[PDB]
């Protein structure tokens, strides 16, 4: 198993399918990675976080960076240690849940890139700074100049570091705002620099499922095409099937999890809340093709009265089929682009989803 | 399988072993309930709960009456069926959370084992009145006779029920205070009367161990010795082993889980606040001989970080762990009653527990 290796098995348009390789594991592509805030997928143990598909994890950096730190989680022997997790994790940079040259106030990309190699990231976050939605054409161009300078010093910062540099990959990320010119610049940047992964950043920031899709379309293709493409918080089903029409490999959001706790059930006939009165006595299971667990065993009225009674064991079925609802997902998407049927998948899910 | 029979193995002094055969399943004696507070082991899927060696949970009638209610709950299917756990089930009254000769405004002896029976109780408590502490000879002795007069209904309403008469068993409480002539009074009725089990009630409600325990010595030697002897509501680790030396069969607490939760773990050393400040870098597990998952596979530190952290998988394991800890004792018990060396047992666990 080597650091890194990207393979492209298919492609249909823009959308690709294949499989990242790293040294604690493969990673199917499209990929969909559960968030892990504090060291934990919450309400779910990782040996169902990996049941429902997952091959890979986001570790939140942000929380651990404060509690308990990372020179602790270090001493301990690592993240995948910490939390029983031995597959592949993606770590954020930390900036983004957080101002000038050097970083932010004291985090800036030096000390991001060390927290993270602290933690054992296998896949390491350039540290950047997310332009705020909307911008003008100046702050945009401003804030993805400073960035793609981050981006440099990530890069040399990940390349002192022999056993990161050896044993982890980066991932530069794009920014620019909503303009053409400045995604541009800041994919040639970061091309120049070389990363082992391209992130688009800047979306999932309050545009709109229109706005991204339209920078998205200009956007990606400016991405190395023998790289993986990660929309980072990004999404909704709905979200995910257009973004891999449009040439992304990757994504992470809280959604399922932190809905699933709320009372949002993913299903292919679109989303339902478990809380409405109207499943008080529903004895079929959350989603009628869903293949997971709860599926299997536990019925939506019952998963009516755990979350309006506040039970734990409420947020842990919501969240496991929610997560196992996403990987289904993941897994009908690349299927259908290995066989050359995404573009009809794509129409019919969205058919059937809303 | 029979509807219930009850057969004593082996004894040791007061103390024996045993089993207790019902349709549902076998329950081995002595036994330890998790207690299902609202249709669920909080935190707990119900085959964790089997997993960690429950043969038998006890479900909470008080908050279900309210909701889901008794009614919706049987239109689903029963509790078994609602919250996936297809073994003995034991319900409270209800009475306990919760006045005149007819009840309590309005739940009656009637209406309990009514309630008991939509759930699909496995075995029925009659309803009773829990003689608070401390309590007058003159009170304590009007609250034990509404409770026998309360007894005899519970069984009339019992055996009036075809399905449940046949299907279900029906447990009598004896009460009394801290008053020997009372108890046994309490004794003859309930003998009297007739039932297939016989609980110790009023304890665990203030007095104390060593009251506890001086009660027990001559209450239950008052109790057919045939039937199973249910301690209500207790307890402790050392007052299980105190109330087995004393000749209780069955145990049920909210300890274990509620004290897991607020991150108290149950060790053979003692208990342990795993929130403490000096579990932070410890990578030990809880406990150094459990056999539970938990144990086998993360450490105090990290159970540290999620406690404090309020996450839920933290409540999840340090439950999963208390749980099983309470298992392995009471197959403890079982094994040295069985082997003769119950008293060496106490003695030695006691000796290291404090
Ligand atoms: C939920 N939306 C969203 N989460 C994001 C996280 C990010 N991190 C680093 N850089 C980003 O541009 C960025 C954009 C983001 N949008
Ligand atoms: C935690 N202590 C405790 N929980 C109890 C529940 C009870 N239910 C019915 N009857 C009782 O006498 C009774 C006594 C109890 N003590
Ligand atoms: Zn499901
Ligand atoms: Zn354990």
């Amino acid at each position: 198993r080597p650091r890194f290796s990207f393979s492209i098995a298919a492609r249909e348009g823009k959308a690709r399918t294949g499989t990242i390789e790293m040294k604690r594991g493969v990673i199917r592509t499209p990929a969909f990675m559960p968030v892990g805030t504090a060291a934990t997928v919450k309400a779910l143990k990782p040996e169902t976080v990996r049941a429902t598909g997952a091959d890979i994890i986001l570790g939140n950096t942000y929380h651990l960076m404060l509690r308990p730190g990372a020179e602790r989680i270090a001493k301990l022997g690592g993240l995948h240690s910490f939390m029983g997790w031995d597959r592949p994790i993606l770590t954020n940079s930390g900036g983004y849940q957080v101002q000038s040259e050097e970083g932010v106030t004291m985090l800036s990309p030096e000390r991001s890139i060390e927290i993270q190699h602290l933690l054992g990231s296998d896949i390491v976050m350039a540290f950047d700074e997310c332009t705020p939605y909307p911008a003008t054409p100046s702050r945009a161009a401003s804030s993805m100049e400073r960035s793609m300078r981050w981006a440099k010093r990530s890069r040399d910062a990940f390349d002192s570091r022999k056993e990161q540099a050896e044993n982890a990959a980066l991932f530069g990320i794009q920014q620019g705002s909503v303009f053409e010119n400045l995604r541009q610049q800041s994919a040639d940047a970061l091309a120049e620099i070389g990363f082992d992964g391209y992130a688009v950043g800047g979306l999932a920031v309050g545009e709109g499922q229109d706005e991204m899709f339209r920078v998205l379309d200009f956007s990606v293709p400016m991405l190395p095409d023998d790289k993986p493409h990660y929309l980072m918080g990004v999404g909704k089903p709905d979200d995910i099937v257009g973004a891999v029409e449009r040439g992304i490999d990757m994504f992470d959001c809280v959604l399922p999890t932190r809905s699933g706790r709320n009372g949002q059930a993913f299903t292919w006939d679109g989303p339902i809340n478990i809380r409405n009165a109207r499943f008080s006595e529903d004895l079929k299971p959350l989603d009628s093709e869903c293949h997971c667990a709860v599926c299997q065993k536990w019925s939506r009225a019952y998963i009516h009265h755990l979350i309006r009674a506040g039970e734990i064991l409420g947020a842990m079925l919501m969240t496991e089929h929610n997560i196992a609802f996403y990987q289904q997902l993941m897994q009908k998407i690349r299927d259908s682009i290995s066989e050359g049927r995404f573009s009809q998948f794509a129409q019919d899910f969205r058919a059937r989803y809303f």
